[PDB]
């Protein structure tokens, strides 16, 4: 249903760019401490921000510490745990805030339940956890039906599976609201949002993208919304640097 992306914009159009980091810039590790963006990747994100007067956003699960981490000594506008976490271009920062009583039992449980599910990791996000299952996929089930458990005992939390990953975010949070605050605000406003991104947590974003008539791009296999596919993550640095290099 998608067509595969074979055109690159040019370089100064009008268009609002919004990228996935982990599967999109970066290619898919065993250990998310294993991931790096190429340098040259990150030149080619900076140059075209800066043709585009900075309208430029990563819109991104991790958080927005370890994506100033990954995309130094850039400091790009920012949405991290899927948008519980923003950073605008006047680097003013919004927190998704849950309350700390909700925070500390969920772990305590989650904490607890992981034991008899070895290999798996429970990562802590400050409003979000996710539970990675790479190491032992076994357990895809478990977690899910656990995660699962949790929303219904707590309704400020919300489900997003991901690609060997059940993770629990503040309700509301999705990256299509991420990039719908973006595009509000300077120098994102009247432009044309193009959001690349990978995984389920980036539909959201096509959807939005694709309703404001912009240009959604799916990376890798898979059904989607997206009305555009580039193939892998070498890809999506070939056309960013036939976007930069015509
Ligand atoms: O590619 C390396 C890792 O990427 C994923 O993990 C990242 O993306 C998740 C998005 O939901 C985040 O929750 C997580 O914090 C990030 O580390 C993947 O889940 C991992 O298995 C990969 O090792
Ligand atoms: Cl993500
Ligand atoms: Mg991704």
């Amino acid at each position: 249903m998608a067509e595969p992306l074979t055109v690159s914009p040019e370089l100064t159009a009008n268009y609002a760019y919004f990228f996935d980091l982990d599967g999109t810039l970066a290619e898919i590790k065993p250990h998310p401490d294993q991931v790096v963006v190429p340098h040259k990747i990150l030149q080619l994100l900076d140059r075209l921000a800066a043709h585009n007067a900075g309208a430029l956003a990563l819109i991104s699960g991790r958080s927005m510490t370890e994506l100033d981490a990954l995309a130094k000594p850039f400091r790009f506008p920012l949405a991290g745990v899927h948008g519980a976490e923003r950073r605008d271009i006047n680097g003013k920062t919004h927190i998704v805030r849950l309350p700390e009583a909700v925070v500390r039992e969920v772990e305590a449980l989650l904490r607890s339940t992981l034991v008899a599910l070895p290999g798996t990791e429970l990562e802590s996000k400050g409003m979000a956890f996710a539970l990675h299952y790479r190491q032992a996929p076994e357990h895809e089930a478990a977690l899910l039906a656990l995660a699962q458990h949790v929303t219904q005992h707590w309704p400020q939390l919300a489900l997003q599976l991901g690609k060997c990953v059940v993770e629990i975010k503040p309700k509301g949070t999705n990256k299509g609201e991420a990039i719908a605050a973006f595009m509000q605000e300077a120098p994102f406003a009247g432009r044309i949002p193009v959001f690349v991104g990978d995984d389920l947590t980036d539909e959201a974003g096509f959807g939005v993208v694709n309703h404001a008539g912009g240009i959604s791009v799916k990376v890798g296999v898979g059904a989607t919304q997206a009305a555009w596919r580039l193939e892998s993550v070498p890809d999506v640095w070939r056309w960013l640097e036939q976007i930069n290099y015509p």
